[PDB]
C-alpha cells in the first residue's frame, strides 16, 4: 500500500504545516500537525475542556462506530517549545492520504496548553518519531508509520515541505519525480528516539565550506533551524546589524536586509536553504526588526533540522530494520 497527502503552511511564516487525516467511521478530517520529532498522534476532541478549544476542529469519538475506548490507558507530553497536552486514548481507523491503519492509537485531549488554543489551525499531532517515544500509559503505542510499515509497498516516508507553498507527505514509495539529482543517504541514531543524524559541515552563503560533524535531529515539527551558537554566530556576522536579542529570544535583523543563503552537508552532498527561507519577519506587527530563521541551540540540549532546513529539500525516512535518513536537492 501507500498514501500520499498535501501538507500546507498554517501562515505566510510558514510556522508549521498541516495535513488533512481522515478519523473514524464515518470519517472525521481533522488538519494534524506531522511532527518527526514526537510519537504521539493526539487531536483535540469532544473531551477537551470547553475553554481550551478556539476554532480546531474536534474528534467525538461517540461518533464513530469504530472508536473503542483503550481502557485504562492516558497520555501526557511536554514539548520543546514548553506546550503539553494530555488526556485518554482510543483506537480507530486513521487513514492519510489514501492509506489506511485500523486500531490505531488516537490520542483525545482532555487538556491542552494556551499555545495549542491559540492556533486555531491545528487540531492536533501526528508523531512520526520513534514509537519508544510515545507517552501512552501503562501500554505505550506505535506510531501511524509503526502501524503501517508492514503494509508499505516500501517502509519509507518522505517529507517535501513547500516554501510559502503547499508540499507532500509521501507513505511507502519514493516520488523520483519530486527531486532533483539523486538521494544521499546517512545513518541515524534511534537511541534517543529521534531522526538522529550527524551534518558533515555548513556553509554560509558563498562562503568555503566548513568540515565539521554537526548531530542533530530531523524534525518537521520545529519550525526553524537550531544549530550551535558557532556556526549561529559566523551565519548572522554576515548580516549586517543582526544581534542576538534576550528580550526576544534569538537573532534578529534588519527587515531590510538580503539574507544570504545556508549550506549544509549530508555526507559530501550539500543542501542549500535559500536565505529568503530564513526570514521569519517582524518580530511584532510593524517593527523593522525581523526575527531569524537559524537559532542557536546552546539552551536547548540537541541541534535540530526544523522546517526552515528540511523545506529546502526532499527527505526520506527510511523505517527498515535500520533505519536511515535520506537528503535531495529539489
Amino acid at each position: 500500500s501507500t498514501g500520499s497527502a498535501t501538507t500546507t503552511p498554517i501562515d505566510s511564516l510558514d510556522d508549521a504545516y498541516i495535513t488533512p487525516v481522515q478519523i473514524g467511521t464515518p470519517a472525521q478530517t481533522l488538519n494534524l500537525d506531522f511532527d518527526t520529532g514526537s510519537s504521539d498522534l493526539w487531536v483535540f476532541s469532544s473531551e477537551t475542556t470547553a475553554s481550551e478549544v478556539d476554532g480546531q476542529t474536534i474528534y467525538t469519538p461517540s461518533k464513530s462506530t469504530t472508536a473503542k475506548l483503550l481502557s485504562g490507558a492516558t497520555w501526557s507530553i511536554s514539548y520543546g517549545d514548553g506546550s503539553s497536552s494530555s488526556g485518554d486514548v482510543y483506537t480507530d481507523t486513521v487513514s492519510v492520504g489514501g492509506l489506511t491503519v485500523t486500531g490505531q492509537a488516537v490520542e483525545s485531549a482532555k487538556k491542552v496548553s494556551s499555545s495549542f488554543t491559540e492556533d486555531s489551525t491545528i487540531d492536533g499531532l501526528l508523531g512520526l518519531a520513534f514509537s519508544t517515544l510515545n507517552t501512552v500509559s501503562p501500554t505505550q503505542q506505535k506510531t501511524f508509520f509503526d502501524n503501517a510499515k508492514a503494509s508499505l509497498d516500501s517502509p519509507v516516508f518522505t517529507a517535501d515541505l513547500g516554501y510559502h507553498a503547499p508540499g507532500t507527505y509521501n507513505f511507502g514509495f519514493i516520488d523520483t519525480t519530486a527531486y532533483t539529482g539523486s538521494i544521499t543517504y546517512t545513518a541515524v541514531s534511534t537511541k534517543q528516539g529521534f531522526w538522529e543524524w550527524t551534518s558533515t559541515g555548513y556553509a554560509v552563503g558563498s562562503g568555503t565550506f566548513k568540515s565539521t560533524s554537526i548531530d542533530g535531529i530531523a524534525d518537521t515539527g520545529t519550525t526553524l533551524l537550531y544549530l550551535p551558537a558557532t556556526v549561529v554566530s559566523a551565519y548572522w556576522a554576515q548580516v549586517s546589524g543582526a544581534k542576538s536579542s534576550s528580550s526576544v529570544g534569538g537573532y534578529v535583523f534588519p527587515c531590510s536586509a538580503t539574507l544570504p543563503s545556508f549550506t549544509f552537508g549530508v555526507g559530501s552532498a550539500r543542501i542549500v536553504i535559500p536565505g529568503d527561507y530564513i526570514d521569519f519577519g517582524p518580530i511584532s506587527t510593524g517593527s523593522s526588526s525581523c526575527f531569524g530563521g537559524i537559532q542557536s541551540s546552546a539552551g536547548i540540549g540537541i541541534n535540530i533540522f526544523g522546517d526552515v532546513a528540511l523545506k529546502a529539500a526532499f527527505v526520506v525516512f527510511n523505517g527498515a530494520t535500520t533505519p536511515t535518513l535520506g537528503f535531495a536537492s529539489k
